[PDB]
């Protein structure tokens, strides 16, 4: 049951330290990692309403020209299908995704998804089947038990992404976590069967990552981009960006991250019976960008698991 | 617990009729549908075995020349990775996938598993991402009791695959079945509440759906293609198919499906607890191929359905 968040930085709210934490609103940080450009649009009209500050970079054409523009001038071969996957109140971790041309090498990955009456697209770079899923299940059914399952779900996830570390966390009723299983690079220490206080992973972030599945942080040293304007003209309120992998990481959980020696996090929840049951959290040494195609088959992964979790404990 | 079966025709085994049909050899035919060509290779050196008899039409050299040849020189790309996917021992329904160029338009679909020390290659033209996968999770998971999510799981497969009728046909305790969810193309005559008898998927078939989650047939006046030499020279005996989406259909079933009307069938086993709960059965008017990524993805979705089963009926 979270406290009631601070207003953003941008408007005045207070500096975050250890005694108010709890009350960071993460989810509207009015920025994003510079390893992809954001936009938002009117749901209806499809008007570019705010840009991230490096969107040239990404999209070839300058943050001040894109903005006003329609999408349906802008993306005339995907604007009619995103309508048509993102209706008005739909939810909100529905995603539409399409796979872009662009003049850099590769493609541009497209994520969309609505809140309200906006639409977000995020734009990142590319260069997986489903395959990769459909293979993995067998080894995570046939576990005898749930200490096995997680130990399998740890190695596959490991074996998945190339991370340097994939722990299975799993939280206790007083919030404090511990890792139950752990699939690692040789050497690297262990933190199997270690335990955390609550406050690592505190209430307004659990209660977002019961509602968004997937977060990351690519780059435990990149600076955040601004949104430009950074509320919804719409609104005239800050943009909620749970949705986004984009969405800027919370500075108190980067230098966490940095503490650690981690150059790159991404985490996957667990939820059983509509309430967080741990974390799929996977660490790489250096920065790193899981592609798109895998972050989804992660997604479902976590799915996966949170079904057979909930099968074995009703055993 | 099912009879043992007779020889196969090619074996001087006796003709099938409803008499003797629950001991028809359904997974050795020695046979395969036309729409794809069909190898087997030595498990170990690689050395091409048997084939289809159509094989020219796919792979543009003539059967007679491929034969003997080793999937190192004829593969040369594929052949390290096929390897190490399917190591001696591994399960029989573990896949290797991989997409190849050919002369002919698109690519061809390459699916590979193994069986003791045969490797069963299977080729088709083909022309889905994760997200589709992870979209349709979102509806089966917020269904409120078993009937609903029945019919959430026949519209989602409807809506991902285009199928004239999508069923869920769960069996009871006697091995009889009834239709209890449906979606189908307006104006096609219900089938949503009937009963069939035990005996239209016999105890060889649902023995096999256990193993084998996805069987299809693309066209039910389609003719089959021999396997060249019909038995495994490793064994002088025939090869098993049941893993193989190309199997050549029974017969019988063949004419089940035109005297419905049935231009086209596909079904994917629902496995709860380790045994047959019932499938999703699907049929289209005419013939219809289903591209090998979204066959895919409709097994893992008859995978998170059978958790959600076993979730819900433990409530
Ligand atoms: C005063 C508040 C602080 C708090 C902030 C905070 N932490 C997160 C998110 C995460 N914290 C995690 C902690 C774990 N990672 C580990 O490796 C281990 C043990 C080995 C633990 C206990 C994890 C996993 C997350 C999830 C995100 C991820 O996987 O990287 C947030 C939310 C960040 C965001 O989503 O923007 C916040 C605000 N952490 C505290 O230590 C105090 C200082
Ligand atoms: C004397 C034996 C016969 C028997 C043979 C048989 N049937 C199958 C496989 C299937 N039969 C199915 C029957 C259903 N499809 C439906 O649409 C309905 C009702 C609307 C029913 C009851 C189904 C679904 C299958 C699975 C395959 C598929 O989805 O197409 C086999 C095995 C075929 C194979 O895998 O090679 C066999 C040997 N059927 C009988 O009627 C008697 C005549």
């Amino acid at each position: 049951d979270p406290l009631p968040f601070f207003p953003p930085l941008y408007l005045g709210g207070p500096e975050i330290t250890t005694e108010n934490c709890e009350r960071e609103p993460i989810h509207i940080p009015g920025s994003i990692q510079p390893h992809g450009a954001l936009l938002t649009a009117d749901g209806h009209s499809g008007e570019v309403l705010q840009m991230s500050l490096n969107a040239a970079t990404f999209l070839g054409q300058e943050p001040t020209v894109l903005r006003g523009q329609t999408l349906a001038a802008l993306l005339p071969e995907q604007w009619p299908a995103l309508q048509a996957a993102l209706p008005p109140g739909c939810p909100d971790a529905l995603q539409y995704r399409a796979t872009l041309d662009w003049p850099a090498a590769g493609h541009l990955s497209l994520t969309v998804h609505r809140v309200g009456e906006l639409l977000i697209l995020e734009f990142e770079p590319t260069e997986t089947g489903p395959h990769a899923l459909r293979n993995a299940m067998f080894a995570l059914e046939s576990a005898p038990n749930l200490r096995a399952l997680a130990e399998v779900a740890t190695q596959t996830v490991r074996e998945l992404t190339g991370f340097d570390r994939v722990m299975l966390y799993k939280f206790a009723p007083d919030a404090t976590g511990e890792v139950i299983a752990e699939a690692r690079r040789e050497g690297l220490h262990a933190f199997l069967g270690h335990r955390f206080p609550a406050s690592d992973i505190p209430a307004q972030a659990r209660a977002l990552y019961t509602r968004h599945l997937l977060r990351l942080t690519a780059d435990t040293r990149a600076a955040a981009v601004p949104l430009d304007p950074v509320l919804n003209p719409q609104t005239n309120a800050p943009t909620p960006l749970g949705g986004a992998v984009l969405r800027a990481t919370s500075p108190m959980h980067m230098q966490y991250l940095r503490n650690m020696g981690v150059g790159s996090s991404l985490s996957v929840s667990v939820v059983v019976g509509g309430q967080l049951w741990g974390l799929i959290a996977c660490h790489h040494q250096t920065p790193y960008v899981l592609p798109p195609d895998l972050r989804t088959t992660l997604e479902s992964l976590g799915r996966l698991l949170s079904l057979q979790v909930q099968v074995k404990e009703a055993h």
